[PDB]
């Protein structure tokens, strides 16, 4: 039988005997990403070249997300990339909720049309005090649910919650998202390797000796594929799917990664995790590491759990 | 004040003083496009997966029919096909066209950028249409380009006076002109290529590689980005600079990618984009085919990329 | 804020403490719509016309198959089929749904609105599901309404809360909310009926037309306005006020319109609204169905109208 | 095995050996009714209507002029929209004057019914600086016509001197697919469309008629009765399934109400290209001589037989 991602969500709620402000919650951002991926796809630029005689793309998104997680009634805390603070929902339109989110991820690649996504978490609450951004500073462990979309040859939301992973596709032509990939696990070892190898000489010795590893096997193997958009999204996609390493690991000039813990990082660990993958710093799972600023970068190497524990040992091996 | 690729492809047209052929082959190529990027979105899964009680197959399909109602062609050598196909008589017109339907096909799983390339040269032979008359080298095009199905779609479109890139508007379906004579960047701050194939490359480009990581002058190493889809790729290139390298690895050492129906059009925008386009040994566009599905090696990008990975070359002959 | 037809119908859901059925079935009639909405509006026809090489069925099948999948209805009635589905005991939910898949089907071909009707009721005995849970009178509807396909797509859905107007907005696949508890006009000035059938009506309905036209003191005659379409004249009598009216005549002594997915979801719209609904002996809303695809007459619209129609016609009782 | 209306128009152009200036004139008209299809489906109004934190009928207007100046092919633009004449600056101009009603019926889109945009091309036919004098020409003269119906679903109808071709838009690509070719009306119909309200005012020929209509006198069966209330939708209706539409003049002028230049003379074109008939009651639409650009003109049309019986109970009472 076909399910929509909405006749999914409000299932699982009910067998979850949730009042439904967790629902509303992804509805609304369901909506959100609709918007953001029509207009990703420049739905509407004959307007802005004067067909009848705006903002940049990243703002708008980021509004979108925003104004429809506020009018949900199910969030207090609110966390984007836009944004150096968290923001406090007004009471009136108050929640149990905290969103972590990235809505335009590289963004920066929009020039050359390359694949861009939005990623969330979504925290509930824990304290009783009056919500402050000490709220979104969860580990990824406490995730509710946490996914991304992914505007690519067609937009694929993956929304991964403790039952597991599901992929959804949109049907442009409906504006629904189709279930087409459910419990999705990831492949044990694959073939496939993604990094930045630009910064080869900034690398760290580890790092510098498993990719070596994969270029010229010591066993004599096939060599590992090499693969990197650039885009965080359309790379831990094809991690998921395919199998294979991502790593956007510490390198010297940035000690503790680039990529942004709370709304990248633990979102996509969270996804891999319960795909059966794994998403490691070097030292600790990236889900369990503890937050001090909602803003804090972390290292990752994440992906297809035998080549992740391969990692960890060239790893292990300079300490 | 607004262009549309249909409003351009027809005034060219008469300033060219064409009969109108190309033109209408043109237009039949953008109908093509917009029907492949909507089942490239997935326009309609909801009734594959039953709300109501192949991709690259459908692309060749949607292109071979497109093109021999154009009244345009003559011969069509396709990616799918191993054979060129010959337009019934009927239908027959002067041009010969190139083309990969839905470059990257594999791709399509990841959700990962797709495109469609394509490359018309005039029959010149004055003889019943044969494969041969696909032999041509790519000196001799009228017209290339390719549609990207990234995350919009952009159709490239280069022919005598320039390129041009055009910007899908899936709201109205026109392609809006967005960028007029593109030039690519001088010098550029990427390489893409698979480093996969490290133990399979001969030296020059291996010393090409470490010359980007660790730059001779003190400057800063270019980035690296490889998404694996030639469209997507050479579309960087063209937009933000920079060489894309699909070389001869000792696996394949004949290069991988073709050259009627990839490396060609890629190689003509580029030289047309102000850029080049070589084998190493001598340039894309002057290698004369024998065989339609022939491989070459490519180096393109910006001049002074690419004229630094000659330099190497150079010194390891 | 923007409220859509899915966060408002959820809403509406936790107010009411429902278990989640209807609104499970409310969520599955959203989908099936922007479906048929998007098969009206002819997507992808041009595959028929070969680029590459009857619309109520689709529709029904859409309703139909949406309708089994949301594990709440159990008899389903629906104009295109004789004889009221059961569900499969698997698939059983409480409520029972009468819908006109694609109404108005008749005209499509001269690109005339068309629309989808439906109503739902709740089981009312604890026997095996049959086409006897289906045969309850219009006043015991949980929720009723209609899906305009016309200049635009609209959705208008009357709970027993009020009517509120969706517009779909096509660029996102939403039903943004565009006006809420919507009122119909007290006396109108437009009266909706096909005036070919004049030879014979009876005398209260020639005698109300003609006090329309030719208005008993000296007030302006009324427009006319008959698109033929119950969807599209009942959505402007909502709209702009007025009466519709397709009484019995003899050919049709019963009536044409069929009462349980015809005149007893607009008679509840009307009646929710504000306005209402007669068969001109009794309320539609209170006739008792013997048969499924039963006729009925209906006058239906402004309070005010609607009353002066009746008068004229218990005048000649 | 698909004509596109870009190819249709292409091929068209060819065999006629133009330059390519109505070519492009007829292109950029096809790009501007695609736009107002997305605008009138309500493709956006979530921005609107906040989702992220009448201007229709002067939209369409902005697209259709804004197409047609930059088509480079026309140097006097009439629109219902506007009192004057447009001139077109001297750069841009080419040898077309364009008549247009650029959303036909946008009273009718808040009961969202039926809305289309209307036009009729003619060619300047003077030496001199343009001006509207260009435009008042009967319609005897157009060159091309037609109208786009944003009905259940989007159609081009267009009429030229080989006959009236209608095109389907496929939205999902934004191509129109030539759907039906050169359409023929039928003979006779059995629908009679016009707005009975107007009974007190009506003249006793069209009483007579709509008479005759509901009470056949051969007791045949009489015809239905449907009216929309846009042109559009109603002149749609009567070329796909034949009939009659009137909208004739009675005390609110004696001139009737719709406009000669820009919804009669179209679709008197159309009418006629299509084997059907469209007059004034006393001389065919085709050929009164408008003297102001916003002239209006009473206006019979649909199949030639009920036009013809129309004109027998009209010559009967005078
Ligand atoms: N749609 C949903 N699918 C998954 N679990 C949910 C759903 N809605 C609520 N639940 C669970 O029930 C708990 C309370 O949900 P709620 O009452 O809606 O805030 C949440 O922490 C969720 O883990
Ligand atoms: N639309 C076009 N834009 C660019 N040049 C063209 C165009 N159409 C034709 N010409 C030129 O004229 C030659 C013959 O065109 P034709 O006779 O129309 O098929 C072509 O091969 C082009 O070099
Ligand atoms: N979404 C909703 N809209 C309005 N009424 C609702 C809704 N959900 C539940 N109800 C009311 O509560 C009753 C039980 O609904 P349910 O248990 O979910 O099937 C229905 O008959 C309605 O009267
Ligand atoms: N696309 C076409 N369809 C049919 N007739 C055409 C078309 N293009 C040109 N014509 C005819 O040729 C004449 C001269 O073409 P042009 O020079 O472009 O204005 C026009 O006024 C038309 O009568």
């Amino acid at each position: 039988d076909v399910v929509t991602l909405t006749r999914f969500v409000m299932e699982e709620g009910r067998k979850a005997r949730g009042t439904g402000e967790l629902t509303q919650l992804l509805n609304s951002l369901c909506t959100a990403v609709k918007a953001i991926s029509s207009a990703v796809r420049k739905a509407g630029i004959a307007h802005l070249y004067g067909i009848a005689g705006v903002k940049k793309l990243d703002v708008l998104s980021n509004d979108l997300v925003m104004n429809m997680l506020k009018s949900s009634f199910a969030t207090c805390v609110l966390v984007s990339e836009e944004d150096k603070h968290a923001i406090i929902v007004e009471p009136e339109k108050r929640g149990k909720y905290v969103v972590c989110f990235d809505p335009l991820d590289g963004s920066s690649n929009i020039d050359c049309l390359v694949s861009v996504g939005t990623i969330f978490g979504i925290y509930r609450k824990k304290s009783t005090d009056e919500p402050s951004e000490k709220d979104a500073l969860q580990p990824g462990r406490n995730l509710v649910a946490a996914g991304y979309a992914l505007y690519g040859s067609a937009t694929m939301l993956v929304l991964a919650m403790d039952c597991g992973v599901n992929c959804f596709m949109l049907d442009p032509a409906i504006g629904e998202f189709i279930l087409v990939d459910k419990d999705v696990k990831i492949k044990k070892k694959g073939k496939i390797y993604s990094l930045n190898e630009a910064y080869a000489k900034d690398f760290d010795p580890a790092v510098t000796e498993y990719i070596q590893r994969k270029k010229f096997p010591p066993d004599n193997s096939a060599p590992y594929g090499a693969r990197y958009v650039g885009s965080m999204v359309a790379d831990v996609h094809r991690t998921l799917v395919y199998g294979g390493i991502f790593l956007y690991p510490a390198n010297k000039k940035s000690p503790n990664g680039k990529l942004r813990l709370l709304y990248e990082c633990n979102p996509m660990a969270y996804v891999m995790e319960k795909a059966g993958g794994m998403a490691t710093t070097g030292k600790e799972a990236v889900l369990d590491v503890i937050p001090t600023d909602i803003h804090q970068r972390a290292p990752i190497i994440l992906g297809s759990p035998d080549d992740v524990l391969e990692f960890l040992k060239v790893y292990e091996k300079h300490s």
